[PDB]
């Protein structure tokens, strides 16, 4: 009946951006965990000190190290947050029932890494008021961005009521698509990532993820199910939480463990 | 009348309390600001890196004295941010038009500044699951809180949509009073602090503040203008914050100067 769900935020954003979903999950008895990945949200980093794409994501792989034996849990990541889900996947296949991509970038294990974060830099050029900087680690320069708040309103947020992106205004930071690092690690491996059921949530409205590139998704790597909502835009978990809620719910009713 | 609004969170949060009623003002046409105290909602410090009262309050401080000169603010705070406002408008009393205390704490000019602090904390003496520690800086030994889930769930967010309590959860952080530190500070003072003027907004459905711990403050220092709300809870501006817009609207209506 019910199912664990682990929520995973996008680069900039924080476990905060699921505060009405999360709650909406619970009333039907789910368990739901929203976690802050490095330097985002309220972890005390700030992502100049993280320096991979493995340590960005070290809050969720050290969640999924500490479920206990036998427990698993439906990952949802929104936009970013579907390569998390990847890594999470490729390390810790046997703890996942299923994993929901919402308006997200969807890797393979055909190509590098980064293939589709690559593809998304080339369909969608204009950040408007976003700002770039750059760090370094030992051996390598990072770019940083700070979201602009025009980007934000007409990009994302669209139609959110205006309280969600005021707050998003309050709380979104500097984060790292990490492009580089992903550019140069291991493929995601069939016997991890590509094990996984892999559920595809998307609008046609999303101002960020245009159509043709969901669309491209959707086709290079084949999920097992497509759900399309209509309107709504980027954060279907602000503009259609209800929606995306009943959703999650046939995928728990689908993938989730009965018990005895 | 429209007004400059600076809005200030308490102790443990941060701007984003203020999501809903932000805009809300802002479509009446006010100018809004909310700022993030230091170690507070996405400030970058931890609370352990912070000695004093003053420290904590520099974000505000900074702000006021940025403020080019002939502009006003009408200054709102909650709960803890009261002792803000009282600090802000002790060094720039001729910038603010009004100081609103939302279910606040509301220092005096006779008692050392951690009088009320010291009061409230006779008051409500059960925090429940929040945890608390120390640290250290310098020769002082300060008192950090984590706020418990429980004790915002019961006492802070309980008449609140369900999701701004989730929001709580997501943002909370260590913070702390500074009781030490207030109860060795100078007495705020009369000309300054005691200059301006105090509106003061409350509920008496109000669970960590409760009834007769609002009305001894009122009694203790007698506010300009009182505004009682119905139901409600201590977070007003999330669980009430269109007539919390109300009020603001006629505090701006009535405060603040005529072009």
């Amino acid at each position: 009946a019910t199912a664990h769900f682990v929520l995973i935020h996008t680069i900039c954003h924080g476990a905060w951006i699921w505060y009405k979903l999360k709650p909406l999950l619970e009333a039907a008895g789910h368990k739901v965990t929203a976690l802050d990945l490095a330097a985002s949200g309220i972890d005390p980093r700030q992502i100049e000190q993280i320096n991979t794409f493995d340590e960005y994501s070290e809050p969720l792989l050290t969640f999924m190290e500490s479920l206990p034996q036998g427990e698993k849990v439906i990952l949802v990541g929104e936009s970013c947050g579907g390569l998390n889900i990847a890594l999470a996947a490729d390390k810790y296949p046997e703890k996942i029932s299923a994993a929901v991509f919402h308006n997200a970038l969807m890797p393979d294990t055909e190509h590098s890494p980064s293939y589709v974060v690559d593809k998304f830099m080339e369909v969608f050029p204009d950040w408007k008021d976003t700002e770039f900087s750059t760090y370094t680690s030992n051996n390598e320069t990072i770019t940083g961005m700070k979201l602009g708040f025009k980007l934000m309103r007409e990009n994302l947020y669209t139609n959110c009521p205006i309280e969600d992106y005021e707050l998003a205004k309050m709380l979104t930071r500097k984060g790292s698509f990490f492009q580089n690092d992903l550019a140069q690690r291991p493929k995601f491996t069939e016997e991890g990532y590509g094990s996984i059921k892999r559920v595809y949530v998307w609008t046609d409205e999303d101002k960020i993820f245009p159509p043709e590139f969901q669309l491209w998704q959707i086709e290079n790597y084949k999920p097992d199910k497509v759900y399309r909502v209509q309107g709504g835009d980027h954060k279907l978990q602000l503009s259609k939480t209800n929606e995306l809620a009943e959703i999650l719910q046939e995928v728990a009713d689908t993938y989730a463990d009965l018990l005895a």
